[PDB]
């Protein structure tokens, strides 16, 4: 079968809004690393709305973090709206879901994870100034062959990126293929049935906020798994780590990734669930989908033993009070093994085969 | 097939959750343009707050609409009766094979664990919260306010429900009323008759606002945005989900009807009694009429082949983004009562996504 993902660069507007709202965050977090932050944002043509629910000590400047935000992404009339230990209980009730595979080497589903690269690929060229007529709006679809439930070839890329008016179509669609398509497939991947769409309605010259309106959390797949896993719902953006949201989303992977890499199974979906001022999950469940050593249930009682699900708890196991969210906004939550996000850490992996047998 | 003991939940939120006021207040904006000018173009994306409704997005349409009236009535319909709005839409003035206006990716889904042939959990958190509010608009419980969130975790044995395990229940609520009094009657009023008889064990929890107190509700208490609750809207974390909202955007958007078709597909497959679960999978390329790619999943429990499922969904649907409008009628002002409780699973005779109508056959064919 043919299966597809897509992601978007930093300069889609959904995104410019997620990267506002964590820019926010981080900024707070950097002078009061307690504060309570919701932060939502609306971003257009002529306008930002910043809104939401904050508390906090400190004291920003949001006109200027948003301001920054939108100039280092590289492209207004702005309204600001905010209403400004362990067994603690979560703060709102919902369900998170997290997961991982052994289809890459970061134990990501691959056609996400390589939607996240081609524009990661488009936005390095862009800011090194190899292609310089690049700017910043852009949209990757990876569809992927599989077979015997295994990747197989990649079928068609699909890659639309915003562009400086000088630049003629039949040379962008080129250098795209050559530059930004091509060395970012692998080549064990690659075959003779392979379709390269570039720029397939043709001129992208208006990108960004001024041609579509932009939201946060309106991108909550990209941000995740890609399609490979079922969402919770959960916004991450503009969310301090008290949120479960957020918080337990990012242990699920942290749990997902650490099963996989113990080796109890070559997949793993894990859901979690809570209920408002209750610090222990109303729900906590496994499905390694037929691939696993041990039982289901057995691997979801380690997962009690070996992780803190209480929402302090989390924060304590990765460290969250930290300002490094703005990071996570663009290009994917997950599978991006950076020194930072310590939910891409293995580093439960060998205690949890100990504990398996 | 394999032996099992698992947890499953899933949640909802009544109309007057922020979230949702966006969603529909996008919807009826949607509704009120189509009602003049059906084949109009409606990006309608909705932000609320304490004081403050923000409508922006991109509209086409000869439609001439007091934007205003339509956000001040849905608010008061919900329950909610200064109040600043900021309109700032980019508006304008202005076949079978043309080609999909974006990319996605879309599933739907289906399964026997209800009549209406959706998944369990997700179900009784939407009839949850529709409780509530029946309760609270016919005056039986007149001290409940409009803002509530239900989650219902399920056990599972042996890939079947078996018992609730939890339910939770947090409602707006006036002042008048004291928290254990509140309790007993969601318990006794709301959540007892909406819950199978037979899946109430001894073991059951019931969660009545944890926090206690929640006067202040709706966007006075947090803000709401447009297509926020999309898992609400779907499947509950039962499918997987290809990422885009619903809610302010016109059939032709293929995130909406590609969705919509979709769970039409799943829940003809099991109406038919082909599968007793339907998984559909399907991706558009920008521009391209027919779709990049469409999969049945029936997790073993189809009577023939995955594939001749696939081919059967191919003879007896039109998938492509003009055909799904015509299929399914998607050009009517319907979509306001899609943007609370669930746009699948609610057999309003305006879905159309829920009619059985082909079931009859893909049975005849299959075999069945």
């Amino acid at each position: 079968y043919l299966f597809t993902s897509e992601s978007v660069s930093e300069g889609h507007p959904d995104k410019v809004a997620d990267q506002i709202s964590d820019a926010i965050l981080d900024a707070i977090l950097a002078q009061d690393k307690y504060s309570r932050v919701a932060a939502e944002t609306l971003c257009n043509t002529g306008l930002v709305v910043l809104a939401g629910e904050i508390t906090t000590t400190a004291n920003i400047d949001y006109i200027q973090i948003a301001r920054d935000t939108i100039k280092r992404i590289g492209y207004c009339a702005v309204l600001v709206a905010y209403d400004k230990n362990l067994d603690q209980g979560a703060g709102d009730q919902g369900l998170m879901f997290g997961y991982a595979c052994d289809e890459t080497p970061e134990l990501m589903p691959l056609p996400i994870h390589l939607s996240h690269r081609l524009v990661e690929r488009q936005a390095n060229l862009r800011r090194d100034g190899r292609l310089p007529w690049l700017r910043p709006d852009a949209k990757s679809q990876v569809t992927v062959r599989y077979v015997d439930g295994k990747p197989h070839s990649i079928d068609t890329v699909v890659l639309s990126t915003q562009h400086a008016p000088e630049i003629d179509l039949p040379a962008l669609r080129e250098a795209v293929i050559e530059e930004v398509i091509k060395p970012t497939l692998p080549a064990d991947l690659i075959k003779g049935d392979i379709k390269f769409l570039v720029n397939p309605t043709g001129r992208f010259v208006i990108g960004g906020p001024q041609g579509d309106c932009g939201l946060t959390g309106r991108k909550i797949i990209v941000d995740t798994y890609g399609g490979a896993a079922p969402h919770g719902g959960g916004a991450f953006s503009g969310k301090d780590p008290s949120k479960v949201d957020r918080s337990a989303a990012y242990a699920g992977r942290y749990v997902a990734k650490n099963i996989v890499a113990a080796g109890l199974a070559s997949r793993a979906l894990i859901q979690v669930s809570y209920a408002i001022g209750v610090a222990e999950p109303t729900s906590v469940m496994v499905n390694t989908f037929g691939t696993g050593r041990v039982s289901d249930e057995t691997i979801t009682k380690l997962v009690r033993e070996h992780f803190d699900l209480r929402p302090k708890g989390i924060i304590q196991m990765l460290d969250l009070l930290r300002p490094i969210y703005e990071k996570t906004a663009a290009y994917g939550h997950f599978g991006r093994e950076e020194p930072e996000f310590s939910w891409e850490a293995a580093d439960k992996a060998l205690a949890l085969a100990e504990a398996a047998g």
